[PDB]
């Protein structure tokens, strides 16, 4: 009903006037390359499967405008391995996005992390006026994570003021979330800051700002990761993830009663292990952190890459047809917010991010909340959440 | 292979990312005629599953005077004549795509003008839309190409046009561009026969009066109507100029030895297979396409074949399609919609001569007439 498959090219349908222009776009990529998961080399897949071209695969029609979802013809490791090439393929996708009407384009996933948070792109297109404006969307993502912290505490039957909160990954998203959480939600009793060893001095400065600028009066701890998080992180009762490295947290070692909000993509813990533990014990709550729930249903048009349409053609793989029609990622929705509300300026670079409050406030005014607790394909059943709340609430 | 490049990826996609430049003009074509015997699938299966009811940008012709996109409508020719409303609808969808990729003018090739009131049904449906490119039938440039082919086929056959008995088969939009232009630019022939269907008799009689009282033709004029196939009187002509919208109305096996045949009809008004077979055995006719131009420079062609559907002379370009480029580069060459007068046709002829264009080398569809066999014809039947 709210999800429709389109076998014909969206680009073709647009150029003949059969579908209207969009107001915004969001750029994504084709996950990660693993030679043991595909029949072909990385170069073969880029040239012959992705055709070295951006691919317009989805339209999300919201109450606040239409967003095109456009996949770059790259894997995430390609973006990190040659920034010049990443910027060039992004500029190619921006030209397509402008033709189909986008005024603002969000850089989803790890594209900001790989492109100096967009600054490498804006420098390369400074001599052009024919392209949409770019945004990392991280202020909206930060607002979505804070909404999810609020939601997961409510669903768990606990107040944030009694939690010991562990932040795993204090990069662009993580440092949007932490100040906004302190500004908008009750302060927890303890905060642990966890990142890699080379960022010790960076974390020490955050600790100073926590005391003197954000007004945090609780206990502050620093925890340095090597290949995985240190064991002290498992003393936390609420874990907030935003890493660029998968599987650094062992979900089987979190204590019963722990709440986990994770914006990392791929997740900083094993999704399959989390689902298994939850189904067997119902003693954690865990969720994506970046997903918003719109008050109005969203109409999604899906055009699969004809390769994927045939191989990933399980009749049950049409879980797309049944994905929640109220959900939209905050990063992608940020491009619509910047076009609806001029004060929500696009973000490029590491930004001061106190304007994250403006994103949180406008989402609250529009009656957005965090998406219902879920992790990738798996929705946590409401009765199982109630069982957790009965046992581990306060 | 230096001038024809095959592209595996969508030209539309390549354009939208800036990998290929915009075009200056476009030309709309269609997928020929649907033969149920030859084809394996059905008509609706190919329209909905193979063409996807979408126009298909299949070629780019890079010339010394700009780039033209060749765009195939998702229809067969019989679909255009039977349903003018649907034809105009898919044409307007193709025009929107053509505008996006840069085309300022769009030629309506083949039988598209004949099936759409020569473009008037299109201009009526676009109404007050001000974003689409301008359409042209291109028939003034087609007419110039035919006159250039008449000149060339008499050059190579060793024949003088002033002594020929010329028979025109089909006096529609193209035919009535060719006839006045031939008289204006070439030596007047000895005799002209006008042949069209029975119901256009009064129309042909009016042409006859214009030949004597407007165009100053002093030779013999004869009218010969068709009921189905052409009348026997047409085979008395030594030069036959064809421009019909019906195939196989002229029997190539009944033309007299030494006959020259210039045919712009598509499909041709005679059997091409029988024409090639007779030429190789007897070498007693010269026959050629009439609408094909020869550029002085080789044209680079990019070809993107439609996947489900999936040796040209690099100097050759059809006059109809090239007309869209001419209108985009020369403001004085106005586009043609409807049945227009033939005064401006000399402008197209003079510009093509100025650009060192001539008619394509004698050929019919895929078959090229070997220059040695042309010399033999000039030996046996060349005045
Ligand atoms: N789905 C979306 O559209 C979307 C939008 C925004 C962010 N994200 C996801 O959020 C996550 C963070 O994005 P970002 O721009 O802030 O990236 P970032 O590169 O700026 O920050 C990542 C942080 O993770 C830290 N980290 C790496 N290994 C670690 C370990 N073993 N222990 C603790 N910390 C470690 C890094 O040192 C770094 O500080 C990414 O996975 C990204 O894909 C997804
Ligand atoms: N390849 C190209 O791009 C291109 C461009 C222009 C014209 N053409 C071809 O030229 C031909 C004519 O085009 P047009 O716009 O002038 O079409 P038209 O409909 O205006 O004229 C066709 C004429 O042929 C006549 N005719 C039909 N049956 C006849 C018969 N049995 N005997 C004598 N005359 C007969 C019609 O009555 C009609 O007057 C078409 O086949 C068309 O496809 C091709």
């Amino acid at each position: 009903e709210y999800v429709q498959f389109e076998s014909r090219s969206l680009l073709s349908l647009f150029t003949v006037g059969k579908i209207p222009p969009v107001d915004a776009a969001a750029l994504c990529y084709w996950g990660e390359y693993d030679p043991e998961m595909f029949d072909w080399s990385r170069d073969y897949m880029i040239e012959n499967i992705f055709e070295n071209l951006p691919f317009w695969t989805m339209i999300k029609q919201t109450n606040w405008g239409r967003i095109a979802i456009i996949a770059l013809p790259r894997f995430v490791s390609d973006l990190y391995s040659n920034q010049d090439d990443a910027v060039q393929v992004i500029i190619e996708a921006l030209e397509m996005a402008g033709i189909i009407g986008a005024k603002f384009v969000s850089l989803t996933g790890l594209i900001p992390s790989a492109t100096d948070y967009g600054l490498a792109i804006t420098k390369a297109v400074a001599n052009r006026e024919d392209l949409p404006k770019i945004t990392t969307g991280h202020r909206t993502t930060g607002a979505a994570v804070v909404l999810t912290i609020k939601k997961i505490c409510e669903q768990g039957g606990r107040d944030l003021s009694t939690e010991k909160v562990g932040f795993i990954g204090l990069g662009s998203v993580g440092m949007n979330v932490l100040p906004l959480m302190l500004k908008c939600l009750p302060h927890p009793q303890e905060i642990t800051l966890c990142d890699v060893y080379s960022k010790l001095e960076f974390l020490e400065n955050i600790e100073q700002n926590l005391v003197h600028k954000f007004g945090f009066k609780g206990k502050i701890k620093l925890a340095l990761s090597k290949t995985t998080v240190p064991q002290e992180i498992y003393d936390s009762t609420l874990i907030v993830g935003a890493t660029n490295v998968a599987n650094v947290l062992d979900i089987m070692q979190v204590k019963p009663g722990t709440l986990i909000v994770d914006d990392s993509g791929p997740h900083c813990f094993s999704v399959e292990q989390a689902i298994k533990r939850f189904q067997e014990r119902e003693d954690i709550l865990f969720s994506e952190g970046g997903m918003l729930r719109s008050p109005f249903p969203i109409k999604t048009t899906v055009h699969l890459l004809p390769s994927v349409e045939k191989i990933m053609n399980n009749a049950q793989k049409e879980a797309v047809f049944n994905s929640n029609p109220f959900n939209i990622m905050g990063c992608a929705f940020s491009a619509l917010l910047s076009s609806q509300f001029e004060q929500l300026e696009p973000t490029v670079g590491i930004c001061d991010g106190e304007q994250s409050e403006l994103h949180y406030q406008i989402l609250q005014e529009l009656e957005f909340e965090a998406g219902d607790l879920h992790c990738e394909h798996y929705v946590l059943p409401a009765k199982s959440i109630a069982n957790f709340r009965q046992r581990f609430g306060k």
